[PDB]
């Protein structure tokens, strides 16, 4: 179930509002006829929207907000018509259906990728329905930021092996299930296969590519949802003892490949 909006260059606002909106999203047709779409999309996604309309004359997700006077996920798919734009905001759901699920083989194939510094550049869309992270939430942060601490000490050896193997013309050696936190805070186990691109001559690690196929869903299903917190621990003798192995896998980007 979707619904549409429409506009463009002279101001914004919204002209139409598919009568299927007082349903799918909460409020009435002419209810939106009021002002600019743009100020309906979460302060967050806002930035990418006005950059995807400029880069068009498709598809990309953003977070829209219901109306009661609880933002929800959406997958805007636009179309440039003669001007004005037709936006069919289809809502997006959470791929997991049970709890501590054990996804089959069909399970989507979503692959995030990152720079030596440890920052994810591109990030498949197939990952927004199984990680509750709309690209923009990520695409720009530190990949090491996610991994589970009681893990990066054994995670390291995995990353390393992407050099040793990344020393070949494009070797791919499949990792072993490793925890990784979603949007709701839970931890899934991806069945990650790796591969990197080392600049042939400067012989440096340009970027990593992880063909992430999920292997086990969250304790509490419904990715997106709300984000709690119960995980602390010796935030002194280890919350810094780890930053050691992290900021060590960062400096483990240097040539020697």
């Amino acid at each position: 179930d979707s619904f549409c909006c429409v506009i463009s260059m002279h101001d914004g606002i919204v002209l139409y509002t598919t009568p299927s909106i007082t349903d799918v999203l909460g409020y009435p047709r002419d209810m939106w006829l009021g002002r600019s779409f743009i100020d309906f999309v979460h302060l967050k996604d806002r930035a990418t929207f006005a950059s995807q309309i400029t880069t068009g004359i498709s598809t990309f997700c953003v977070m829209l907000r219901r109306y009661r006077g609880s933002y929800e996920p959406f997958r805007l798919g636009l179309t440039f018509r003669e001007m004005l734009l037709v936006i069919c905001a289809t809502p997006i759901k959470s791929s997991y259906k049970v709890p501590d699920e054990i996804l089959s083989q069909k399970s989507p194939k979503f692959a995030i990728r990152h720079t030596a510094t440890g920052i994810i550049s591109h990030v498949d869309s197939a990952a927004v329905s199984a990680l509750g992270y709309l690209p923009q939430d990520l695409i720009g942060r530190s990949i090491m930021d996610f991994y589970h601490h009681e893990d990066l000490s054994v995670m390291k050896e995995t990353y390393e092996t992407v050099m040793k193997k990344g020393q070949t013309a494009g070797a791919s050696f499949c990792s072993k299930p490793y925890r990784f936190l979603i949007q709701n805070g839970c931890y899934v186990l991806l069945e990650t296969e790796w591969t990197s691109f080392v600049n042939p001559w400067s012989r440096k690690l340009e970027f990593v590519v992880g063909h992430h196929r999920v292997f086990q869903g969250p304790k509490q299903c419904n990715v997106f949802e709300a984000a709690p917190t119960c995980k602390l621990k010796i935030s002194e003798e280890a919350q810094s003892r780890n930053t050691r192995i992290k900021e060590d896998i960062v400096k483990r980007l240097a040539e020697t490949v």
